């Protein structure tokens, strides 16, 4: 797959094994984060605490904004795969920039869900991941990198279902223009969705897991993942698909 | 384990699993990285095409140094986990001073092995896992940020001998000693790694690499590995313990 070639991206088998890479490292990324305490600090307004000139906004937004200022400059947020959590301070790079031809409709840009994604990151997924309640106040650098790498592929992941509902759109005009015009958003949720093949994905998911790392069972972290992260995923096809015509 | 408390880190079995985490990425790193071109660009020095000001040195270089500068201010190398590439750029953290009580030796950062590690990183590494050689001027940024993260991972885990080695000193004085006096290298070299558990750690790290991802099979990278790294983590140890008395 390359974004420089719409035929490449449009590409089932080629999405399909994109998905694969970028599912399995969601849960990397949660195991990690699966030995801090929950450093609720971390995440209050106003870093109560932390010295910080004139900031606003909780520890890790200043941490997620610095690092998406320094990322940027290599022409991270110019990739259509990337979407950045603080577009106002992202800065340019200094390498050439590239052509990035359209594949997505031209709204695709007002279908973005990176404050949703964040705050069911924090009061839903944290909660549940972490070793223990508490501020661990020797860690808040560590924790803080952690949040911004789960932060960072729930985003990827989830914003990939534009280019996942567009190729599939096309893999069968005639179908999607029906349901679309009805507004029928359920007959639009069973066709993007086969019980059988994602129930296969998850058990490989949960194979993965165990040999990766691992209080959190592989079984149960993949079903935090199924039951809370799925759900956002399949949020960005439908609005994305609905506004299609 | 916690490098706030000696004894935690002293302890041999808990930096037998410290290692199991920081060997499994270095595989990781890899498998990531041999996705990509060799792009010689990003490391021919003094950065021919990228218009940098002023700058001398590599692509790499220049993404490095900006990263490290940016991940310092969340004291991300205070740590005595953490051996910076280029110290003499590092900002300091808005965050409160850790107190790290002194756990090796005074002369410790005087054994420092980063220039020796990505030297062998981008001649000896690169050529091997790269999916073909030329250059990829649409990734330099994507393979940039690869290295970077694959240099992160083998500085922490080869530096971490040196808490390896004074553990192991310290877990049997008399002997040590004795071998250390009449400067006997191989006589360290052979009480410092038994035969028997460092293949079963291999042979650990193998099933690892496979089910994880991957032209490179998963016993051909753990020998890249074993043949190219290995050696250098013990290059440390016999160093530190050398002149431990
Ligand atoms: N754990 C230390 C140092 C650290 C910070 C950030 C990192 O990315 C890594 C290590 C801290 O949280 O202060
Ligand atoms: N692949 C693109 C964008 C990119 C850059 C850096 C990254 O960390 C991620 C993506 C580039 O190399 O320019």
């Amino acid at each position: 797959m390359d974004f420089t070639k719409p035929e490449t991206v449009l590409n089932l088998q080629n999405i399909r094994d994109e998905l694969v890479r970028m599912e399995d490292s969601i849960i990397f990324k949660f195991i990690e984060r699966s030995h801090f305490a929950t450093c609720p600090s971390v995440y209050e307004a106003n870093h109560p605490g932390l010295e910080i000139p004139n900031f606003k906004g909780s520890f890790l937004d200043w941490a997620l904004s610095n690092l998406e200022i320094a990322h940027s400059r290599i022409r991270r947020f110019e990739s259509p795969d990337e979407t950045p959590f603080f577009p106002d301070k992202i800065q340019k790079s200094f390498l050439p920039s590239i052509n990035y031809p359209q594949i997505l409709a031209p709204y695709a840009p007002e279908v973005n869900y990176n404050d949703k994604i964040k705050k069911v990151y924090i009061e839903k997924i944290i909660p549940l991941i972490s070793k223990r309640d508490g501020d661990d106040k020797n860690n808040f650098g560590s924790v803080a990198t952690r949040d911004i790498e789960c932060l960072q592929s729930l985003s990827r992941r989830i914003h990939f279902g534009k280019f996942v509902a567009e190729a599939k759109f096309q893999s069968d005009i005639p179908l999607y223009t029906k349901l679309i015009k009805s507004k029928d958003v359920e007959g639009i949720m069973k066709n993007i969705t086969n019980s059988a093949v994602e129930e296969k994905i998850l058990e490989r998911l949960t194979k993965k897991a165990e040999v990766y790392g691992v209080r959190i069972t592989p079984e149960y972290l993949v079903k935090i993942y199924k039951e809370i992260v799925i759900p956002i995923t399949k949020e960005v096809e439908v609005e994305y698909l609905l506004r299609r015509l």
